[PDB]
């Protein structure tokens, strides 16, 4: 397979890439690193920024998930129709990785005595999504333009972590709602979704979710 | 007028990169101040994507982000890289600075006194990566990506020219970034911009602490 993604066995930041990947038909290997072998150290310091995912496309080696969807944006054309859309991707993108920001920290640091207050905020951390979709196309396309784009991978897999956090978090948001089950349905993604490879991994590294 | 647009506090802040990067590459542009007073007024808040600033606009493109400006500013101006490998290697500085711009901006507004000592320990680690990056592009001696200046360049500029101020001297351990502030930071457009009132009169932070 051309692609290589090395990452824990978490759905975590590889979530919306795989998603991505999946839905594209394309094929990838999963390297899994367990944390006894993180632990050992070496992996780790050979990392860029120290951290995973680290990912392979032939010759290039790449760290940081979103450089990681945005380079895929790119060579499968999957950000936007010219530049124009290319930056409104970008600031959803940017959008999805500040709330996504959040949710981590809520989980690694602060689940117990923070879940209330994060639950409470969340409708109005959800609602640019819904404004973005009732701005284009009536929220009947994508999040940007009228192709899909690297951003909706990573604003579904927001959307779906949410409603295990928060159920009922898109309720108020019918555009949201209607989006989550539209592109959950495309055939490639709905098999995806379905399969123990996605469904047998916990979303995050602590099994708090 | 400008084509350009930047809705900010009166601050260097998020918007350092990107003037920097206006600046540098001759474009014009209008600054819109916000002032605290107005901010908690609340309506331009409301009226914006996330609730924050800064606000760019291009014409009638409005953004907000500031690694979206940076990028979009990327690809209109053509410093995003010769080729699409690139791209990624210049998207990859990119969350790098803005990783540990988060934990400088973590360190400013929430934690000053009692996290200082522990973020300047960890400085180098956190440094060293774009040091790494140099060594492995031409020496260090010209560009962070490739032989061309892109919007990481001006990013990873701005990120180490406030860690100079927050720990004098830190970059006396790494020799290419040391020789790479001095170098980008002379360039004749960047170098009067870095000196003139409209980025000497601003604060780095919104509360005083640098
Ligand atoms: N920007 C990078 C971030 C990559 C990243 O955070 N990778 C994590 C897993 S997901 S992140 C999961 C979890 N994050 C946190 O605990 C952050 C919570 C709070 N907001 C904070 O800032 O401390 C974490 O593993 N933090 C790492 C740590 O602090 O040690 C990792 O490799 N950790 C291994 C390591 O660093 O050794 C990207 O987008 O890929
Ligand atoms: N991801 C966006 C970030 C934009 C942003 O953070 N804008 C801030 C100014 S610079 S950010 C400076 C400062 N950050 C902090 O106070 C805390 C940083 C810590 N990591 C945390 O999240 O708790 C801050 O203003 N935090 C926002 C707040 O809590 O009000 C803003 O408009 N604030 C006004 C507002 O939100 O009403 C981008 O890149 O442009
Ligand atoms: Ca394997
Ligand atoms: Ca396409
Ligand atoms: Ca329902
Ligand atoms: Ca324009
Ligand atoms: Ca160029």
């Amino acid at each position: 397979p051309p692609y290589t993604v090395v990452y824990f066995p978490v759905r975590g930041r590889c979530a919306a890439l795989r998603m991505l990947l999946a839905d594209q038909g394309q094929s990838w290997k999963e390297e899994v690193v367990t944390v006894e072998t993180w632990q050992e150290g070496s992996l780790k310091a050979s990392c860029l920024y120290g951290q995973l995912p680290k990912f392979q496309d032939g010759d290039l080696t790449l760290y940081q998930s979103n450089t990681i969807l945005r380079h895929l944006g790119r060579t499968l054309g999957l950000y936007g129709k010219d530049q124009q859309e290319a930056a409104l991707v970008d600031m959803v993108n940017d959008g999805v990785e500040d709330l996504r920001c959040k949710y981590i920290s809520l989980i690694y640091t602060n689940y117990e005595a923070g879940k209330d207050d994060y639950v409470k905020a969340l409708p109005g951390q959800l609602k640019p999504f819904e404004t973005l979709l009732s701005q284009n196309q009536g929220g009947k396309t994508f999040i940007v333009g009228d192709q899909i784009s690297f951003a909706d991978y990573n604003l579904l897999d927001l959307l779906l972590i949410h409603e295990v956090l928060a159920p009922g978090c898109l309720d108020a948001f019918p555009l949201l709602s209607a989006y989550v089950g539209r592109l959950s349905a495309r055939p490639k993604l709905k098999a995806f979704l379905a399969s123990p490879e996605y469904v047998n991994l916990p979303i995050n590294g602590n099994g708090k979710q």
